[PDB]
């Protein structure tokens, strides 16, 4: 499988969205997961699961790679509204457009808020629920906020450089011998590619700071089972929010994985596919 | 033959520090890499009562599994030990693999078990493959938990004054759904205390000698190598959740499952998961 | 001062209260704090402060102890609501037929959770805001729940005896020796004097469970300087909800006491008066 | 006479194990308990310059303060140490309190300075008075937050690389209002570092031949009796929150106290509040 191979686009229609094209990537039959990148410049559904997709197809699932709204190849747009919920609704855009009842969500960061926010609004829409370090959970009772990689997430949003994507980088993994020169030019490539959601990125920011984000409260609503990831040294997302959902999420656990940072089923992505296979297979 | 606690009932003597043609029983089946499975420091815990429901699937895993008894527990031979009883039951772990010619093994442990397999990680590193633990115990204070927590409350009230009663109340504060409780369960844990009522004194005398804080191993496991796995009870009233991640920051190789809806024994009350999630880690980390 | 010295009453009148009678225990002169006594069987102004009044006065503030509705002399009632809400509207008529624009508060346990709602309801009435092991704050993260001292409390509602009320006081101090005859069989009489309450207490609970009183939701409204006081062996309330507190309300800070329990004002009464009066004289 | 910093500046000659005649600076004031408050460990911290905003108000509070430059910082002469600099900077504070005649002291320590008074307290029990912790350092790895945390990696790469815009940055990062940052604080502590450039380079070879690991008491802390005060900013980005709770449970009599929109200088960025709660401690404890 590559970039191209599973290449697709598809235009979707929802509470803000009128013929509005999302992109994403496609591969193997069976029950549809979808899966959520972060939020991070240059993120994106290939780039941030592509060692996810080969090992999941093969257990049997349609698995789909997503790009948000305002994300890669996917249109650029402007949010009022705090990006877990809008990016929900283009969630079930792109499964309406493509006629998928449900599915299951695999989401990191923003993508994990996107999952969280799927599950409250179209609760019947949804299988299972995977969580990866997921965003927008309000304040950490340990870590000061704004967390490390926040800082660096934003700094290289208003200020697009080589020098803040290695930083950042730096403090996204755990190991830093994983950082090398074809990883850095590579996303470096991808962030200059599209300067407008740079831009559009931190104007949504201004309308809906990550305050209107948390979900917490609404936690007790979901009844997917759900699967919480977190990595230990993650310098992004603090450690006490994966509590915060296993008390919170009825039917939840929790994996932690060591000598980890904020890209788990990158830098585990071994145990992290047997895992949620597992899980997927067996819960 | 079928796999029954009479069918796997083994007994062996052993020799090690501190110990000297000691019997040991335990329940045995399976043939494969080893994995020896210890129990918990309860009144009538037992090798069996404590494994039942995880040996038959890591023997179809292929595994050849050893539900060991402890020293001064079930049908072990009974002692009152002056040392810290998760080294002491480490020495008669390596006993029994001396005496039945095992080279390496790989260790499940719970409570006063994980503690054991903490102690054996430390003393025989070249001896062990991988380290699993179940709520161990032992390891100090905890950040947030007042202590004595509520099951160790309640571990010491039935050592000194055992009674049915009693022993469903601990069962129950170690459950999550308390409504999990058999008659089967508890029949076959009071016929342990009963039959064997010089375990818990010797228990007791014991623990002055070496109070729960000599168990305590914490400054140590920065020296563990062994791929580690660590899981826990979301509910656990036993021992407390941050002891996991304390393990997990600690220990070199290891990796921190906590299940919802789960009191201390996640072996037990979250058995076809636990299964599942060891096994797996056994064949492929 | 003494109990009958300082004892009184007064009628109020507020959204669920016509003409309800509510007791309490005033001295001294100068700015007015009220002090709210937790939730247990028994509970009341006097028997929880009797340790602070003295210091306070001197302090020279007006000290108030106020019996909220359904505790000891106040008139007895059934709440269809959590009663944090419930007490603290009972709180403002208090303060409205006494007319009194400006409050000091302090509350433990039920206590606190009445303060919280009070400042979340009438901030304009509040003056600065004391809380110890305050109640109604959703799960722990750590703490297993209900928690220890909780199933005591509603045994002791449900089956009222002395045995259940003194191993709910064992779980209720850590210091075990201060457990004598005269404060087991002092209490004791004083839950059997009035049982109405007991179970209409329970009847409440059915109405109104613990789910309704978590108004974490809305920390981030409160204005008022705050001080959060927790025993570090508190088995009754979860001491990670001291620093849920401390990160949700703007302006609080956090005290612990080692070797204490659930009754910090009472087991720790001397640090407990220099740190709140030194926290309302400076703060 | 006006209490400045020139004013209060004195020298000593310690003799201790590992020190001979050694010249230990200090700032001095007032007259009744003493207090002996020790700084921080980043590269140009001092007494002064730590406890400015605080030795004032003890001394009105009828206290001897004391605020001494460890070795190898500031004016106190340089060191190349080869063990854990807590326990070298304890003996140099007994051998300051030798040489001066005084018998027991109250101590204040921040950071590098909470080691040396956790190490203090426990080599030298009968000499200290109560015990106040600010932010103490070297107490091992944080159940929450990754290591380094952010004011680590600052401080180490101060260290290695001095620069008035590393310093800024730094002191950022120890701040919750980064706005107070003052032109004459970045100043006295760039002249600190530049004008003792060896102090840095010392301190890095220090580290190598005693990694921070080195400085982990845990072990020992229910060895200490001392009424204890912990102090912690709720935002500090330099030690972890959660080992204010570790302190808490492993010291026998202890107490915490936490600030909120506070950096990691509880002492200076809410210096009233720190002056307050600390006085009546020593006062009333």
């Amino acid at each position: 499988l590559t970039e191209s191979s599973t290449s697709k686009f598809v235009k979707i229609n929802e509470k803000g969205f009128s013929d509005f094209n999302i992109h994403y990537n496609e591969a193997g039959n069976g029950e549809t997961v979808i899966m959520l990148h972060g939020g991070g410049p240059g993120a994106g559904g290939w780039s941030n699961y592509y060692r996810n997709v080969g090992p999941f197809v093969d257990a049997g699932y349609r698995v789909i790679l997503k790009d948000s709204p305002g994300f890669n190849k996917s249109d650029a747009v402007v949010m009022d509204e705090q990006r877990g919920l809008v990016n929900a609704r283009a969630v079930k855009g792109l499964m309406d457009a493509l006629d998928i009842d449900r599915a299951h969500l695999v989401g990191n960061s923003m993508g994990g808020a996107t999952a969280l926010n799927f599950a409250l609004e179209y609760p019947d829409r949804i299988g299972k629920l995977i969580l990866m370090g997921p965003g927008g959970l309000g304040p950490s009772m340990f870590a000061p906020m704004p967390m490390e990689g926040i800082k660096l997430l934003f700094k290289l949003y208003a200020e697009p450089s080589y020098e803040t994507l290695k930083q950042m980088l730096q403090v996204f993994l755990y190991d830093q011998s994983l950082i090398t020169e074809e990883l850095l030019q590579g996303r470096w490539e991808a962030i200059q590619r599209q300067p407008e959601h740079l831009k559009n990125f931190l104007i949504s920011a201004q309308k809906a700071p990550l305050s209107t984000w948390d979900v917490t409260a609404r936690l007790g609503e979901i009844k997917a089972k759900t699967f919480i990831t977190w990595g230990r040294d993650d310098r992004f997302v603090p450690l006490d929010h994966g509590l915060k959902l296993l008390w919170n999420i009825d039917d939840a656990r929790l994996h932690v994985f060591s000598k980890c940072g904020h890209w788990a089923q990158w830098e585990h992505a071994d145990e992290f596919n047997r895992l949620v296979i597992d899980f997927l297979r067996h819960a």
